[PDB]
């Protein structure tokens, strides 16, 4: 693998979008043979409905190449490597907050600035509106502590994450009302129980008017240390309860951007294809900030349609047969149908130039940082000019916590 003619980088990002979709929101009816559940299976080598096989081999072989790595020798050399590496978390908690600065400007500002279908800003400050967001599978809440600290006032955000280690830690801001599925401070803040999907939804309509947040952020993941190749099938249900909290608390025409690892699988590309019925624009990102090496990417979904409801149910439908079927030998490998899927001709397409474009990329970086631990002379020499012109063009100030 050949990662040194690769071009130079950039604080310059492309976007590509799926196209529009073109075809009604399904309903029940629809629907009702759409969930199918088969046998568990731990096995993602043979993933090849939406990535060509030899790109699909060749990133779980340049990933396995580190199974026989100490860990801080890896990241050593991943340090080195990356390109964007020095920008970490600036002035913010962490460097998960200069994610969202970034895909807050990529995105011309459509969370904290967010518009109506005609580009008619929503929120007008000089009047004293308020910004109502939501952020889940969130602590310790730099994404939050972005949206507070670019707003600055007028903003109100709702949470929810697990209690323990990685708890929001509100005292870290720079610059909000966490909640955990019992009401107050109560609860275990467990987004796939569905009584605490039920209890966050009611929670943030009744302090919206009953129409829900401007946007969700949701970024979830955990340690999938000694079994990383199956990251994608080991998070398949946060997956699918971050794409459910979606259809439950975004208000019309609102936004919602979601961690996503791999999607190889027919589950997860089934639930972006339901996401991108049921907004009026999908795109799946991998802003500079997302280290290069890993599977880490973004959906991000622009301007929620009227009509949802039968997706929404569908799918806390899904999530309590998931629960039922948990540690046994099932499991829901298909939530829509691959021949659904493979008929939407334009969706397909994009899906797979996405996978395989980002393989390619990701293949390269796995290489390189091997390549690095091999040899400690190697080096990115524009790392500290290159995180200048992201913070200049991102409207982030170099300044530092005191
Ligand atoms: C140490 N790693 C890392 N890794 C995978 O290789 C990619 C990059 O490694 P990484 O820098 O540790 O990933 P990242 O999620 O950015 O790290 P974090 O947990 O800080 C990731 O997709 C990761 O899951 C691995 N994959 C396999 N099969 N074996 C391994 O020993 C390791
Ligand atoms: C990568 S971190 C989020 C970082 C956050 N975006 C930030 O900027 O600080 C993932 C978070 O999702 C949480 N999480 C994982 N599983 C969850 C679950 N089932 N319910 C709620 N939160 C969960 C983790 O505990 C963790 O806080
Ligand atoms: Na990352």
């Amino acid at each position: 693998v050949d990662w040194r003619d690769e071009p130079e980088p950039s604080a310059c990002e492309q976007v590509s979008w799926f196209p529009e979709c073109t075809t009604e929101i399904p309903d029940t009816q629809e629907m009702s043979d759409w969930m199918v559940v088969g046998k568990r299976k731990m096995i993602i080598e043979d993933e090849t409905e939406f990535c060509g096989e030899e790109l699909l081999h060749s990133v779980l072989q340049c990933k396995s190449v580190f199974d026989v790595l100490d860990g801080e020798e890896m990241r050593r050399a991943r340090t080195r490597a990356n390109p964007y590496e020095m920008i970490r978390g600036v002035f913010f908690l962490n460097r998960a907050a200069m994610k969202m600065a970034n895909m807050d400007f990529v995105f011309d500002r459509m969370f904290t600035n967010p518009r109506d279908s005609y580009g008619k800003p929503l929120v007008k400050d000089r009047e004293a509106e308020l910004l109502y967001f939501a952020d889940v599978c969130a602590g310790p809440g730099g994404f939050s502590e972005y949206v507070l600290w670019r707003k600055k006032w007028h903003a109100k955000g709702f949470g929810m994450t697990l209690k323990g280690p990685n708890d929001f830690k509100l005292e870290d801001f720079y610059s909000f009302e966490p909640y955990y599925g019992e009401g107050g401070i109560d609860g275990d803040g467990d987004i796939t129980r569905p009584e605490n999907i039920s209890a966050f939804r009611n929670f943030v309509l009744d302090n919206t008017d009953r129409k829900g947040v401007h946007f969700l952020m949701a970024d979830g993941g955990f340690s999938v240390e000694g079994q990383e190749n199956l990251q994608e099938i080991l998070s398949k249900q946060l997956l699918l309860c971050q794409f459910l909290m979606a259809l439950s608390i975004v208000r019309t025409g609102g936004h919602f951007i979601c961690k996503t690892f791999d999607l190889f699988t027919p589950f997860s590309v089934g639930l972006v294809y339901l996401l991108y019925c049921c907004f009026e624009r999908v795109c799946l990102f991998k802003p500079i900030t997302s280290r290069p090496a890993n599977s880490e990417r973004y959906v991000v979904c622009k301007g929620l349609k009227v009509g949802i409801d039968d997706v929404r149910d569908y799918l806390f439908a899904v999530n309590i047969k998931l629960n039922q079927l948990r540690n046994t030998d099932s499991d829901v490998n298909l939530v829509v149908p691959l021949e659904v899927i493979k008929g939407d001709h334009e969706f397909t397409d994009y899906m797979i130039r996405s996978n395989e474009s980002h393989c390619s990329l990701q293949i390269k970086a796995l290489a390189k940082i091997h390549a690095f631990v091999q040899d400690t002379t190697l080096s990115e020499p524009r790392q500290a000019e290159i995180r200048k012109e992201c913070l200049r063009l991102w409207g982030i100030p170099d300044q530092a916590r005191v």
